[PDB]
């Protein structure tokens, strides 16, 4: 929504004695919450393949667990193609479900870094400036890579 | 605490691709002048041996190219070297406050970043805070634009 980042919030995603980790942790339970999706979830590109970095919504257990490899899921197509896809369906497996996900990538010019996603379980259709929401949250990552990997291991 | 104070474009526009240095720091001061509600807000930037104007919100931006001020010498030149910012007020007369602080890293200054009232005021901890803040959002605006151009 319009003004609804706190100082606190900007302030410890640049700020750098923070690692990744805990601020990913932050942000995804952040945009949840924000958004008032179920789940949340970051996966960050690394090798041919994206492994989940946060979650609002699973264990934190799961934290290295997840992987997708690259064109695999529909989360697959959205860190190969770097276009995000929004989707609502109908689903049933068989019993004698109807969910909306979010996928967005987290990249630039040159490529894709990771993946946003945000899954509810309702029947839901995302709104323009929801994703705008994402869209910003999503570069505000990419920031949080992009100061840490290169400005660390290289200054 | 530290009150829902930013915007998303202004957020936005301070990390995105094709906003750009000047224009971007050419809003940083007017937020901040309008917030704290401070007369003056002005960003110099540092280049040799001396720190620049990059930014106003108080004077005509015609000046952006021509403050330069030598790191040995301002209350903004100490600020500049040093690295730990400085506030003041004087009674001068009329008269002025000030608060000068740094923008820059664990190694390394990037510039300063002015406020000065003509009231005589001396800023809270939490005004401080913000700017600290405000600083930090100037410097990585700095630390992409340059990790962008400078390292491709
Ligand atoms: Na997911
Ligand atoms: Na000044």
């Amino acid at each position: 929504h319009l003004e609804i980042i706190s100082l606190e919030e900007i302030s410890m995603l640049v700020s750098s004695d923070f690692d990744l980790p805990e601020v990913l942790q932050h942000v995804t339970a952040k945009v949840a919450t924000q958004l008032k999706v179920s789940v949340c979830n970051i996966y960050l590109r690394e090798g041919d393949e994206v492994v989940l970095a946060a979650t609002h919504g699973f264990d934190p257990a799961f934290i290295g667990k997840i992987r997708i490899k690259i064109g695999d899921g529909i989360t697959g197509s959205v860190a190969r193609d770097g276009q995000y896809i929004s989707l609502s369906r109908a689903s049933q497996d068989p019993r004698y479900k109807y969910n909306s996900m979010l996928s967005f990538p987290i990249g630039d010019k040159k490529e894709v870094y990771g993946v946003i996603n945000l899954n509810t379980t309702s029947i839901r259709s995302f709104h323009e400036d929801e994703i705008y929401f994402v869209s910003i949250i999503a570069n505000l990552i990419l920031t949080a890579i992009k100061l840490r990997q290169q400005v660390a291991s290289s200054r």
